[PDB]
């Protein structure tokens, strides 16, 4: 009745996460078949993946697009050739697609600009650890965490890597800054994979102590951001919402012709040792309300 | 299949969140009926409920003792008679029961003395507004308090009343409080619906920016602690976990002569400014989590 396509950037804990939410949506509606491929952060894969949805001739195209440069021409021959497309989290450089939805990184990273400048009560250095420098995500992460310093002449950027989204770069830049930089107060990782590396590479120099350590994501679960928040290794992470059902719903109003916004832009928050508690008690229910509803699709058919 | 007999103390937004919780548990098990009852806050109505219980022959019985001296003998009767009994949240005077589940009233107590305390840096006068004395919450809750409160020579407790788990004599026991006591720095009330009462009758008096306002519950929803602390009516509130599902896994695991603990005590944190927010976004997803429940279940 409808076929989807999902092409992914990458494949983790925080795309899991997004995908069970998008497949536990399609239950939800009579027909709907949902195909998911992931990139594995390699731009030619996702073009040879949004190729192949556009060969099956899929109904919607769901795409966050690896870099935004070298994806633009891919996404408007999806667009031309009339298949309607949805840009989640991450962007591409025109407006030839038919939805976007996604948190604003670029507040994100003001936020975290800011809840430095307010920990480190003005005065600093940072050190900052990014995503896949293509990415829009890791752009606006940088910008607007460099337009919130700006109003703090005593918070100083003393240096900057690229680190792909990942705990393996993260750790040997973070290994280089140490060596080459004695007084460090903060560590900006944009995101909880590359937070715990920073923090094994101070860790092992014997001086973790020395800084506090931000991350973006906030998962719960086992290994993530909420949990290393919880554990005193990150001092704050700040939420970045996958919203699964959110995306399906968007897809089922653009098919089924109904109305809906061309942008939906979606809220973050800080996650830090005085909230993290409570969060956890609640996500370890929703969790528990997952399971049950997983149990009840089962039951059907 | 199986029956199960709930002789709920009271009926309000939290015991009515419970009912619910217990309901849509049971979903999940072929053939089990759950009838719930609420005393109305009366000894003597409870009484009867357990009795009607009783005498339609319930599989077992879920009871909130309403106080707890009164309804010993009658849940010492349906026990000995080899019903098994589950105490929920309100407990008996004695240990003749299959098992307990709530959270640590104690240790609720005592957090809201330890967070008063540093709220107020050790000095103050605090008032306290009470559940039913005669139920073990409100004994507890007072008692923890009591024993945090007692490591700072600087905080007096100066007034406290019985207000019955209710707004409305809370309402006329804090105008009273206010009367008599110029200077109070702190109230600390035993539930989320104390509160909005000792609080609107010290806005009334133009002394509410005067004193920190302390409740229990910390439900979501209109009307409940939560949203009170989102519109800065609260400063603070403690999670009083409800968990029908678990309270239902629990008669189960009894019924179905599976391994269980005879006392399972629940989580409580602290809400207040600070994270209310994060709060907020989960229970807000947790509440279309049910939506998404009610839909399915009502599907079959
Ligand atoms: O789009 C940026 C997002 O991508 C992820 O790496 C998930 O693959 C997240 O950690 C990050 O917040
Ligand atoms: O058992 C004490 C609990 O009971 C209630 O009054 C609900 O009936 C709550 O407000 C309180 O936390
Ligand atoms: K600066
Ligand atoms: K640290
Ligand atoms: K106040």
């Amino acid at each position: 009745h409808f076929r989807i396509g999902v092409a992914q950037c990458s494949d983790d804990s925080w795309r899991h996460k997004m995908n069970d939410e998008i497949l536990r949506e399609a239950m939800f509606y009579n027909g709907v078949s949902v195909e998911i491929r992931s990139a594995g952060d390699d731009n030619s894969k996702q073009a040879e993946d949004v190729h192949y949805f556009m060969d099956e001739g899929v109904d919607l195209l769901i795409i966050s697009a690896n870099e935004a440069a070298p994806m633009t021409p891919i996404v408007e021959e999806a667009y031309q050739k009339g298949i309607p497309v949805i840009l989640v989290d991450r962007k591409i450089l025109s407006d030839k697609y038919t939805a976007y939805i996604g948190a604003d990184n670029y507040e994100i990273g003001r936020s975290v600009g800011n809840y430095i400048a307010s920990s480190l009560k003005g005065k600093g250095n940072i050190v900052e650890l990014t995503g896949l420098s293509g990415s829009t995500p890791a752009m606006e992460r940088h910008q607007g965490f460099m337009a919130a310093i700006s109003k703090f002449p005593d918070i100083k950027l003393i240096d900057k890597a690229d680190a792909a989204w990942e705990r393996g770069p993260a750790e040997i830049e973070m290994d280089s800054m140490l060596r080459r930089h004695p007084k460090i107060d903060a560590v900006y990782a944009h995101n909880d994979r590359i937070a715990p590396g920073a923090y094994q590479a101070a860790k092992m120099a014997g001086r973790e102590k020395e800084m506090i350590f931000v991350g973006i994501d906030a998962l719960p679960g086992k290994g993530n951001g909420l949990e290393l928040v919880l554990d005193s290794v990150l001092d704050a992470t700040f939420i970045y919402p996958t919203n699964g059902d959110k995306v399906l719903q968007l897809a089922m109003d653009i098919l089924e012709k109904k109305p809906y916004p061309k942008e939906t832009v979606m809220n973050t928050a800080v996650v830090d040792r005085t909230n993290a508690h409570v969060m956890q008690l609640q996500t370890t229910h929703i969790s528990e309300l997952d399971k049950k509803i997983e149990t009840l699709n089962g039951r059907i058919g």
